[PDB]
């Protein structure tokens, strides 16, 4: 990673072992749950492309999703080569034809060229694709059970939505696919009600 | 976040991995108990508005409450935009939706300082309080002492429940009104205007 | 807290997650055993009043003891308003943290002459916590007596443990008085005025 | 390791206990999976040859793999002596058998820097690549999708095995071949020059 | 504790939350096992007497041993008040109650330690605490070095493990060597005598295996 | 131990709690496997003779092994006295005194004396010299705790060649604490894998021998 010294000078700090193990464990547990994308963005704060490639390589398993991310990176890197015809190229930003010297030289410059933050965008885009492919249920099938507390139903509704679109139609659909015991109370509250009101009434 | 450099300067650091994992595991265990409101504000020390979003996004599950927090933030930002007509920040800039980290750091380091990180944290704590209310099913009214329960355990449930609902003398009269008659009479034995130390020591 | 800057100064730092989690685990384990008091002191080293309120809000359960601590604080604070009448001078609610900003709290702690509103607030909290240690220990030193075969070490351990919550030569008289008659005679064979080492070595 | 002081001056520091324990627990758990190479390279950032030997020694078990690594180290060291004769370090110096920590630090901090830490790590990673191919239970040519295996679960085993062999366009040509006849037909139907995204979307059933 | 500033000045710091829980968990486990002394001296590295009191007050249970430690402190402090009588631009002569932290402030404790003629009121107090802790290790010792005999099947290594384990809690010598050979089970004891004198523990554990 | 200050100065630091607990857990679990030796040297990186004794003392159990290390230290110490006799006469001004074996072992030396020796220029690394003696004794302890010998490591009926070479070099790792190890490795292979190794030929890499039997 690249952090600033006590002398206010951007230097290349080594990737911390706590961040390495944290990222591997996140994938081992959450396994592409929507919160893995923010956890990757935060654990890769100011990371050179070499560091991003190291974090992705330590991912144990899920190799199918990794090739899909690799293809997404390849597509985005080529698009960078078109919109921007020394200048960094898509291969330099992805860490394939760039040295750590070149990556640091691009990041610690005035004006800077954040080859690490650009690469993190490409990674987050492909990772967002992986969360949609991994979403087991569609929002059209999230329907409140007979004895399911309304909080638990909304817990599944907005998680499924956070993975699919990784909209007032969600408001109509949430009531439309709700238990009748609660659906009557939801119509009682009337249109345009705070989610706090809906869940307070169906308690 | 924006911390204190050795030279007294306000420099921007990365969010700690330990602080990330701590916040995630706190929701996994305490699960919107009242004890999460101080834990969030303590792990969000000097946080930029962007750093606050990152923390709330790493929350695993409970995605119902998180939408409730979104709507709370959207309501508080509209009151900010109303009470500040038309570079001073607006509510979208405070919540980090239409602001960059450069802009957020700018407002936080200016003299005079506009603490957009602390103003956003204020709204978040509001929505988090409304969440703790909801995760408290039993109202303060239904907390009554069973005759086979000590008075210490009854006041425990009374003030733990009120802790969520509050986010007063009538609350103390409800503490006496909802006691088992074995100790309730001993509460009227002490009379009004007494310390909880005496109110618990006597019935013990 | 307010730690010493490595430039020889005094700068405000954020409350460590390790410090918070250590305090939460102490209450979840020892649960107001007397050893909880010195652990709170060490974990609140140079803490601002705001940092102290955060350590108390994170306490899981025991809310009956917490409201008691609030009343103790509201007592010690009204006391400061009395015998201290009148950067602005700190009042009782300023030291407690209910009407003082973190900047004002830092101002008093880093002033010269320094107004230690952090250590003052810590004294008020420690007193009420001592009331909790005494209340959570209904067993008195008078009822502590040695059983038939209970080793002398097992009886002395319970003796000074109960005495530690209640907080002296009267403890030495009560220690021998409440021993079982088999060892009590051996202690008299040692003679009056004996060390605890000798009193336990004899009754081995 | 040779870190950078907060005053900018590169300085030597002791190996972190967490860095050591992490490396041991990596081999205790992943045990020479393909992801063991990048974890070693990350935890050995800026390490000295002495520090590299300490990491490889704390490995409990897998001694056959470790001796195989040792022989790979000697082979690469014999080449370094021929291609780069010391009129200057030699192979044993970079390996850490005839050099001191002061000599290593001197090479790693010099106007003309001889990075014996990264050179030794290069040889170690090569031998560690051999261990991953050896511990690889199956070849990429023996991975075939079952009639009841979802196309995703088969692609997972495919690229997991491929990361072991390859320490490549022919990998995509083999993926379609070793599939169940149902999804295999749909893949040829999607047309060559497709994305794994589309190849999996078309076989969700 | 009194640590070194990055500049190089002796400055005071808070007791580490990690060092605190380290000491409490050592008592909860080893429970005055012989290795409790070294852990205390290490965790109290450069600690003020106030910090030394904090460590000794956070121990869970064992309150009887604590009063015995307090008595051992009072004895060593009174002897300090004897060997160094208080005489009435430097620091005042510390009395034993100051070294223990009963009648001294943190500023005074730091003043003695951070002074050109250093008065280490932390290391002297730590010597008193170590002396009283060694007493507690003897009391918690269940068996004596004279009652440690090799069981008929018990291997020699297992016997020598218990021998020096108990001796480490007692002493806190060639007669211990003879006591080791002589308390062994008879077959091995004859082998030890068959080795003769001038035997390293490596040799007498190698032959009797 | 002795660390390197931000201002570029060899200063003294307190032994780390995490470093201590890690060393205790290593002995509690691995318990004198040959990988405990490098873990000790790394955890005792630049440690004073005082810190070295603090680590060895906190070892719970194995007190018989610890006494064997103690006696091995005394042997190396008297040897240090033989080749480095302490000379009489008052210590030259500005120079450190001459250390003896008990000084290096920490029995008759203060922390400031150890610090002055290590941070001097020329530096006398009493910590590293003591560590050498400690490692030499720990090496004997690994040889004693070695269950079997390298000459008795013999491959089972269907035991794969890899599982046999693991036990082979593991045991040799304790004994050493050579081309004859090649003959000793081939000789003990079960008759199945034994023939395949002989068919390969001499001067064959371990990768070749293992890939062959497979
Ligand atoms: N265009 C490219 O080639 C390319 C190259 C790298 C690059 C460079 C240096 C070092 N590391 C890498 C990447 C980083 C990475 C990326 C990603 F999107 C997902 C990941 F997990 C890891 N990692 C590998 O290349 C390892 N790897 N190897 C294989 C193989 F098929 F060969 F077995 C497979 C991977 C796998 F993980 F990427 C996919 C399972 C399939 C960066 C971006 C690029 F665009
Ligand atoms: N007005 C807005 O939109 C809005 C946008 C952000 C913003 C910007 C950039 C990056 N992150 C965010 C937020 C941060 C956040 C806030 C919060 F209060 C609770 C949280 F947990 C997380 N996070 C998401 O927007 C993700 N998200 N997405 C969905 C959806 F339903 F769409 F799937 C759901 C979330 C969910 F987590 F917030 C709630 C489950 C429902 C800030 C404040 C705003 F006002
Ligand atoms: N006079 C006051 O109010 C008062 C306010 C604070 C203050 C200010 C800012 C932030 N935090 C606080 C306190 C800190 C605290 C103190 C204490 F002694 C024990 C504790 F545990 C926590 N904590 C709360 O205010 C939360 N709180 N809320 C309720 C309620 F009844 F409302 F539900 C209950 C608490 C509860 F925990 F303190 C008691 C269960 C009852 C300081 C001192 C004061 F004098
Ligand atoms: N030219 C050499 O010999 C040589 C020497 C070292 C060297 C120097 C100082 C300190 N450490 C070492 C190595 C480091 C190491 C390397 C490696 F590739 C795998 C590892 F795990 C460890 N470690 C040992 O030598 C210990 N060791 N000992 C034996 C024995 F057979 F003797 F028991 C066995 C080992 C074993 F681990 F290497 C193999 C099981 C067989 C460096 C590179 C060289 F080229
Ligand atoms: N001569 C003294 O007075 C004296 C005073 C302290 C002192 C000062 C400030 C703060 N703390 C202390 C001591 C520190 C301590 C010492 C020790 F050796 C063992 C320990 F564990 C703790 N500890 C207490 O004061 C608490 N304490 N209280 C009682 C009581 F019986 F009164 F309830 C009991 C203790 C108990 F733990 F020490 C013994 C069980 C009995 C230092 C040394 C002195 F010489
Ligand atoms: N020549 C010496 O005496 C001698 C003294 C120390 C010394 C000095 C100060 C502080 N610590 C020590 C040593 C350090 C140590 C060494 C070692 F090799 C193994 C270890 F684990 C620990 N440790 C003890 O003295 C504790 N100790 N005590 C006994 C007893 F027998 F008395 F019970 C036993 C030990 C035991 F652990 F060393 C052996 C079980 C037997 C240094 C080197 C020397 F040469």
């Amino acid at each position: 990673p690249i952090v600033q010294n006590l002398q206010g000078q951007m230097v290349h700090q080594c990737i911390s072992p706590r961040t390495l193990n944290a990222w591997v464990k996140v994938v081992e547990e959450k396994a592409f749950s929507p919160e893995v994308i923010p956890m990757f963005s935060a654990l890769s704060c100011g990371a050179t492309p070499q560091d991003l490639n190291t974090m992705l390589n330590t991912v144990g398993g899920h190799q199918a999703a990794m090739q899909m991310l690799k293809e997404t990176i390849n597509e985005e890197a080529a698009e960078w080569d078109r919109l921007h015809p020394r200048e960094p190229r898509g291969s330099d930003i992805a860490g394939t034809t760039s040295t750590l010297q070149e990556q640091i030289g691009w990041m610690t410059h005035n004006p800077p060229i954040p080859v690490g933050e650009i690469y993190k965008r490409w990674i987050i885009l492909g990772l967002n694709k992986i969360v949609r492919m991994y979403s087991p249920t569609s929002i059209l099938d999230i329907r409140q059970g007979p004895k399911e507390p309304f909080r638990d139903y909304v817990d599944r509704f907005y998680k499924t939505l956070r993975a699919e679109q990784a909209n007032a139609a969600t408001e109509t659909l949430l009531v439309q696919n709700a238990n009748p015991d609660c659906k009557t109370i939801l119509k009682a509250l009337g249109p345009g009600a705070t989610l706090e009101e809906m869940m307070t009434a169906c308690q």
